[PDB]
């Protein structure tokens, strides 16, 4: 660590601190995340994980019994751009880009048995050219709730990568239309906002819910609400897709290689934002 020097401090993360900072033998600017043989094992498989749209784990820092984490730096954060954007609204077409974008890096991920598990507007990281990239990937194997798919909430252990799917629809209902979806405050909130949504979930639309280990049989039964009510004024393709993403059963639930062959990214883009 004598070879970084702090510059400022970018984030107060799920697994660590994150500071800007400048590595000395080098030059380079960087994003360093301050944190058993295990976790150095699975963490040093992240460093082969590349791809354009996962922010570049650089290297890897065992020392006096701390680990630190040496990320590509970029400036800005989605939850920041979202916030920039609430008055004026993100442009379709870049909503559309950065979805895009977001499918592919989770395309990518998932083909190798690598799930996120805690996707959010703070871990999704944009550059002046148009790119947007996924931080933290991997490192999961007050938080945020917004993001959490139903059968984590419900108690599945053994969850799948679907449920990146369902945060990344979230993320795509909020950038839309420029209010959170679920903005639960507690797990039995984050659920009964889910079902008064999309409607409490039962064994037709689910099959095995019942049997989860956190469903409750005195769940109040809410019916399900159409998407135009929820996420207007997006197109139907757009709606279509968003359904899928947001579908209960996390087998019936699209994947990411499939939505990007949806006709939603018939006309995809990559805009460059007013950063
Ligand atoms: C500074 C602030 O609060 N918001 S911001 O300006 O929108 C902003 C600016 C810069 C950043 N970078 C964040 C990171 C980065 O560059 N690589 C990583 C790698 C891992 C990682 N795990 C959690 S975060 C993070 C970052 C975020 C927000």
């Amino acid at each position: 660590m004598e070879n970084f020097q702090k510059v400022e401090k970018i984030g107060e993360g799920t697994y660590g601190v994150v500071y800007k900072a400048r590595n000395k033998l080098t030059g380079e600017v960087v994003a360093l995340k301050k944190i058993p043989s295990t976790a150095i094992r699975e963490i040093s498989l992240l460093k082969e994980l590349n791809h354009p749209n996962i922010v570049k784990l650089l290297d890897v820092i065992h020392t006096e019994n701390k680990l630190y984490l040496v990320f590509e730096f970029l400036h800005q954060d989605l939850k920041k751009f979202m916030d920039a954007s609430a008055l004026t609204g993100i442009p379709l077409p870049l909503i559309k880009s950065y979805l895009f974008q977001l499918l592919q890096g989770l395309a990518f991920c998932h083909s190798h048995r690598v799930l996120h598990r805690d996707l959010k507007p703070q871990n999704l990281l944009i550059n002046t050219e148009g790119a947007i990239k996924l931080a933290d990937f991997g490192l999961a194997r007050v938080v945020t709730l917004w993001y959490r798919a139903p059968e984590i909430l419900l108690g599945c252990k053994y969850y799948s990568t679907a449920v990146d799917i369902w945060s990344l629809g979230c993320i795509f209902a909020e950038m839309v239309t420029r209010r959170a979806l679920f903005p639960g405050d507690s797990e039995i909130d984050q659920l009964f906002r889910i079902f008064r949504t999309l409607g409490t979930p039962d064994e037709v639309v689910w099959p095995g819910v019942t049997s989860m280990p956190d469903y409750k049989p005195s769940f109040p039964k809410w019916a399900r609400q159409d998407f135009s009510k929820v996420v207007p004024p997006l197109d139907e393709d757009g709606r279509s897709l968003l359904s899928q993403m947001l579908h209960y059963d996390p087998n019936k639930r699209i994947s990411a290689k499939a939505a990007l062959a949806h006709p939603f990214f018939q006309d995809v883009t990559k805009p460059v934002p007013h950063l």
